[PDB]
């Protein structure tokens, strides 16, 4: 119909709510996911008014195309939201309860640095544009706002959802506009990551450390050749699930790291063989002696330093 | 139109009952089946009487826009359902039989501690929300509650199809709703596992235990690393199926034990020349004749244990 | 409107056919098939009855909610097809000629015993629901079944399209329902799978089989275990398309008995060199002798044995 | 409304034609494209005739649920279009202009005999139905068919797009049709395949041929059996583009012949080392020195012969 | 209704502008990416002018069905727009001032010469078509053009959002045309290619160097025939992301440079253990001294030459 009218100049406000039912899909490299909740909204229309005495009832059941219904949008999303009407009921001063399920697919930046051992924070933003007529601002209904207990994501832990309750007004395309944040905070679970991958990664390398202890040139270039080709493959699996980002992150210089070390072994073999080919043993026997200790510590050393830049 | 009225204060009964059609698209990853089904509901209005005689009929078809019906949706689907309606029928007493053909996409969580042998159980969940002027509850109809014959699962075996009858009372929204539980219990065919991964490892480890019938360096050196890249390329093969759990499965276990098996053999190999080159024939021998059985053995103690662990 | 009234009890008949337009989008996996027909139906009504003198015309040409329409529904579909009407015409006497061209997703069971040259049958089923006032029944009508000549399925030869004329008649849901079979036969196109995959293999394995015309123990070892790999990334390849059945098929047998084959002709020459080692040559040329004939020998038997098992 | 009578009995002709605006997404395994067009319709209905002095314009313009408008329907599409009305305007004698936007999705098989360097025709098909009142034909406006000077397809070269003017009029369903056949010939860039597949596998097969310049057995097996596992993947990558045919093609037949060339040098070697262990090292040097020359020179002739074969 | 009607003989002028709200999915392969943003459309209807102090009201709110509205349509879009209209209001002079929110997928290409380090511009092209009784022509209003500062893209870095003021007019189906342009110029995040790609590759080719420091023919043919190898197993995993183009790239370059220096190096190790075997020591001597500084001098000339081709 039209909105309400004012009795001299005061905004509408309008509290907003979100409960959530299902969280699912959420995908990594598109860094999206998908939702299903209910929203809830609530306002003053002194039109609406009625004497309980006089119509014998409490509550008056309305429709949608009956009454006027401010038009909440959300910012973040793929394409508008699709939504069924459940309740709408009015109050004898007026008050209108407006009740609705929807479902929607999110955009949401996520953070790489930490990728294993990550936390995220998804958000979801809720706009109302101004009438030409009268000023809408939005607010956050405490009681409203929660969460099922049987609300899953797979390989994500769930910590707490929340809203600030002071929203951002701004002008865009000559209007006002207020916004509302809900942001959801979740965790990784890291458990699988380590006998899938941390592990056998080690078992590898200290497979293609046992060259030290050999004389055998033959032996030591398959030994150290075949486990870089393992280690390509393991690199090329795991790279399939992490996206490109524009900075480094924890498992990208771990993995540069192996490589690095890989190389270095090779060089040392080589030197070793010349050495003794050059009728030179005491000398390669001494390079293969510092060699079997220098490369853990200097490994270890190096991964605890990694550990504190990126987590400290 | 609106709720039918009680005589004094008695909630409004709607029996229900769900038929199977179809069921398809169980994917592991994402926890999801799509189903195909009837939907039966039963009330009473007493409005819609008739007199038989009057009218010289004994059942009135209605439509679904003339007559109030109550709204039952669906708790854990990724949308709204695509229902059509079948039959509306009343009784001359005011009963009113519905029946309708809809499809849906179910979340449900599943279980994989036992992933090759193991058994789940499918929910589905139904409820109902009680209007400002009636409250509504849940029943189920044993008569009307079952599946077709020719329901297939690609790949799993149905075992049965029930519902529990006592239905969940609780407030939600400041208005009280009722749930109803459909279960599926369903088991999984492991029969293809066996001779296309489990009998191959077998073989490929069998092969890599060959090296300690041999005193050649560059030979055991090359089959034992070759046979780590064959399991390398398996492991990723089964894993690209089985999804990231926050648990310890039985897949995982086995595999993470031959990872520790190759490099305990790697270890031995390495022993074993390192001995022999320097002059100490004697105990080389001994250690290649003690590793001969102990391998096995070994292997076969830790896969007992493993296997009363996870399914004693 | 409302369903004819009978003259005193006869059941209504409905005349069904299909007429096939395209066929596409054959899943293995999902075992599912796209489909584009005509959809054909035919009945009486003998209250559309017209003069055809008085009124001047010879057919009449109505809207779909204009007159009543029988409900047919096809039974194992994903959703609803897409249908949309193409014609209505009555006859003098009654009779109602209706046409309409849909779209569905069908799913059918296959079989995959004999997986590169297996056959199959595609079902599609026809329903209708009879109404609290009439039986209804359905027919075939021969002279409208039938297929375009351009339908092509990629893989697949497309043999003949026909139609169970006696239809199945039972109750469901407290209703009787009749039920119609359509079956289209199909054979694979297998000319690829010989060059593409099974020749190699061939290849493959008479490479591995060179190690008992040599007596070099580590070119026998590295020959062998390569062999495997390649055998192993081919086995990948193939396993790719075929879905995991309850069953054995005639790939699976192969596949596990090549397995089986390079296991024992590791243990050959692991055999062979144990017992040159030994200083007992004698025996050991021996055993490379025999080998030397019978493998060949046993893999053709083997396969014989087979092939006669799953095609005899 | 009704579709407009003749004076005696003439048909009623349709002048259609197509103007391309997008064409993207060419499946080769699924055999389809995407098309985004115009379709321009013309006929003559007298019931529609003004006078331009009385009324005052030059031009009348209708809604579509006005006035009668011919249903023109695409064959080998695999749903209906997706089409929204543009213009129509109708000319003082009765002449309507029609013109509508539309997007569908074509099935049209396609050859690979020569996949790198083929050509292929698309097809798209136009059809009428006649009604019981009057006959209805199809014909083409040259002036109207055309493409934008943007149409891009990635990986091919659009040649032309014309029509064939004479239609096919048949008698399906117990009524007369009329068809229309739109062609788009392309052509396939095959710059990238040369230096992505072509001289790489070239270089990998040089490099096998090495070994006849060599006495190590060892080294030889290495060689040769790495080249082919090299071979084998460079295989995969290839036949993950190519669909399955009931024919020979080009590209298989070139993979064949290499795995018979592998095969056929892998038995030169071991004969070579029979050979030399036998203590005949002179039949060995001639075998080898043949090869040398042997194997280029029938590559490069059989090459040539299955080009020719092929391609002429 | 019916559009405006000139004085004379003016076109009608509608000013448009479009405001960026999201921007995501660009897929390489497919050419394509998605939008959502504000179209803001305005024109002059003289026939809805009214007097502010008559009516008491200084804007006049409409409906989209209640007045003429110009149809605006993408030209580079796989389906037309799902847009919702947002708001219109008309001035007292008649002015109207239109705004909407859609979503598109646009198709536009991508140039490939340097891809890791290109840059691209993404094209939106507007489009209006004139009616039988107006001109309308397009014009560009500078203070509604714009983007979000939260519009991100993967992997992109968004540089400006600009629009070509001048139209281009012509003639097409017998009517006049007007087009806009709308640029979007994007970058190219390039630094994760370095240490994922450009670096391990170095890596591996100083590995395989390392051969001209050994005498050993097997130790020499395994090192560089497993580096070949891991080399293919790379360039099969960059070649998965980048599309066929007709024309050379930096990347494919490069990548057949590397093939064939692996190339030179098997020639170059066959060549010095033929010498060796000759009884040629010398020879061998002075041309591995030589290949030495010979193979990364040339390598490092080859690829200054290339980047001053490519980026010069
Ligand atoms: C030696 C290898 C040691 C591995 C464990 C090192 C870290 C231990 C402490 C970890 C910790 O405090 O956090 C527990 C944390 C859980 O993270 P979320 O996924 O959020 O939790 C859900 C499942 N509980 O991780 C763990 O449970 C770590 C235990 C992993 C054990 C798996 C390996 C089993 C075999 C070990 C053989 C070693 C040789
Ligand atoms: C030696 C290897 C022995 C393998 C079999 C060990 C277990 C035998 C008992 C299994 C049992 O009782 O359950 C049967 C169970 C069926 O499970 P579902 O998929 O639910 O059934 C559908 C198909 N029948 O599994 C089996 O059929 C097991 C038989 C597998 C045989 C396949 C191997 C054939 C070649 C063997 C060569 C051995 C060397
Ligand atoms: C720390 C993380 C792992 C570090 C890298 C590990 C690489 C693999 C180590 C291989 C050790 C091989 C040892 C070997 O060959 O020596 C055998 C050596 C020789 O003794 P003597 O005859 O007195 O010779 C000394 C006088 N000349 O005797 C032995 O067998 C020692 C015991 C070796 C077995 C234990 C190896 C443990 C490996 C580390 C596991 C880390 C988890
Ligand atoms: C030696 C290898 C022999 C291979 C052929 C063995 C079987 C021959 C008889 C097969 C038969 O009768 O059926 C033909 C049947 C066709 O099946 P569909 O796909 O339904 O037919 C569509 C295409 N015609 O298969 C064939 O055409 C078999 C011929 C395959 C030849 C391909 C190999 C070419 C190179 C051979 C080199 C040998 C060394
Ligand atoms: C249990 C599961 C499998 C366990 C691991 C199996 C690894 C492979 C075993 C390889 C056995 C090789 C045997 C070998 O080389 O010895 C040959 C040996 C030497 O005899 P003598 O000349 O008297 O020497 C003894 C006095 N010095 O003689 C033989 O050929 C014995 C028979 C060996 C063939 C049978 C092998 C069976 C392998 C196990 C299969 C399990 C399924
Ligand atoms: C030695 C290797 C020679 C390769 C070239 C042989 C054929 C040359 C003639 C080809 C011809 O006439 O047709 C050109 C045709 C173009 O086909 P379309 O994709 O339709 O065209 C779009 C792009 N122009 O192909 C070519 O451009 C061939 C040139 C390929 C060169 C790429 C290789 C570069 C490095 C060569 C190193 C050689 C060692
Ligand atoms: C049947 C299907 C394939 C079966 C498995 C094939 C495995 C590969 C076979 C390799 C054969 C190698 C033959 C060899 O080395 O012997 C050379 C042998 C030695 O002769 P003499 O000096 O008189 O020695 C005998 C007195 N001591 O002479 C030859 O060159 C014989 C000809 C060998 C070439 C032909 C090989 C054919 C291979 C089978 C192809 C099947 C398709
Ligand atoms: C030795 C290897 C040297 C690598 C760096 C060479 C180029 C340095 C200068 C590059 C430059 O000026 O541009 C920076 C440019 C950024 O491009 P965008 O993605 O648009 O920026 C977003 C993130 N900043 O690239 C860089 O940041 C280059 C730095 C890469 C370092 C990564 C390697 C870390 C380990 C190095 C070990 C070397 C051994
Ligand atoms: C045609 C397409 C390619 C064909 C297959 C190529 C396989 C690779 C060829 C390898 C050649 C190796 C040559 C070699 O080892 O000989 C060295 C030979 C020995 O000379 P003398 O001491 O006088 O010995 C002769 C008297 N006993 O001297 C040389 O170095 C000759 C030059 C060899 C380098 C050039 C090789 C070119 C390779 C072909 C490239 C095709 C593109
Ligand atoms: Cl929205
Ligand atoms: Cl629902
Ligand atoms: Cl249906
Ligand atoms: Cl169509
Ligand atoms: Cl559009």
């Amino acid at each position: 119909v039209s909105p309400p009218p004012p009795i001299a100049d005061e905004p509408l406000t309008v509290n907003t709510g979100i409960y959530l039912i299902e969280c699912y899909s959420l995908d990594d490299k598109a860094e999206t996911f998908k939702v299903n909740a209910f929203l809830s909204l609530s306002w003053k229309d002194r039109r609406l008014a009625f004497d309980p005495v006089r119509s014998g009832v409490r509550v008056k059941t309305y429709e949608p195309e009956a009454i006027w219904i401010p038009e909440i949008r959300f910012v973040n999303v793929e394409n508008a939201r699709d939504a069924d009407v459940v309740d709408i009921s009015v109050s004898p001063d007026g008050t209108v309860q407006y009740l609705e399920r929807f479902s929607a697919r999110v955009l949401s930046p996520l953070d790489f640095r930490r990728y294993p051992f990550d936390s995220q924070t998804l958000h979801i933003y809720l706009i109302v544009r101004s009438v030409d007529t009268r000023n809408i601002v939005l607010a956050v209904d405490l009681e409203k706002v929660g969460k099922n207990d049987d609300v899953f994501l797979t390989g994500w832990d769930i910590e707490s959802f929340t809203a600030v309750v002071k929203p951002a007004n701004f002008a865009l395309e000559d209007r006002l506009e207020s916004k509302l944040d809900y942001q959801l905070r979740i965790s990784r679970q890291y458990f699988s990551y380590i006998p899938n991958i941390i592990l056998p990664m080690l078992f590898i390398l200290f497979i293609s450390w046992t060259a030290f202890w050999s004389t055998s040139y033959e032996a030591n270039v398959t030994l150290v050749v075949s486990t870089l080709i393992a280690h390509i493959a393991f690199n090329i699996l795991v790279e399939t699930n992490l996206p490109k980002t524009p900075y480094m992150t924890y498992t990208g210089a771990i993995i540069f790291m192996i490589y690095l070390f890989y190389f270095v072994a090779v060089i040392e073999v080589t030197v070793q063989h010349y050495l003794k080919v050059e009728s030179q043993p005491a000398r390669a026997a001494s390079i293969t002696r510092a060699s079997r200790i220098a490369f853990p510590v200097v490994f270890l050393l190096a991964n605890i330093i990694l550990a504190f830049l990126f987590f400290g």
